[PDB]
């Protein structure tokens, strides 16, 4: 599924996501957007074996299995191939617990790089929230 921006934002919302550890609803909109262009299907393979999957490019390393990542953790509990759903519900849980994990949004070198600092609420500007 390829989301248009404000159904994004209005998906992120119902599932709690809109202040989550302080990070405003721009900012996960405005990561989604340069991770994945708003592709569930979105992957992406990293120099090091490992590979990014979904809206917001979570990666095999730590967060999900996908079998071909050697001495990588799963510490979302899931198949890598559960965060290319049309439904976000699976990569919102996920990214809770990583922006859990102490460096808040700048596990999203994306975001660290594209958002962080920026008007992110330019990106659910016009948005019925
Ligand atoms: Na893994």
């Amino acid at each position: 599924k390829v989301f248009g921006r404000c159904e994004l934002a209005a998906a992120m919302k119902r599932h709690g996501l809109d202040n989550y550890r302080g990070y405003s609803l721009g900012n996960w909109v405005c990561a989604a957007k340069f991770e994945s262009n708003f592709n569930t299907q979105a992957t992406n393979r990293n120099t090091d074996g490992s590979t990014d999957y979904g809206i917001l490019q979570i990666n095999s390393r730590w967060w999900c299995n996908d079998g071909r990542t050697p001495g990588s953790r799963n510490l979302c509990n899931i198949p890598c191939s559960a965060l290319l759903s049309s439904d976000i519900t699976a990569s919102v849980n996920c990214a809770k617990k990583i922006v859990s994990d102490g460096n808040g949004m700048n596990a999203w070198v994306a975001w660290r790089n594209r958002c962080k600092g920026t008007d992110v609420q330019a990106w659910i500007r016009g948005c019925r929230l």
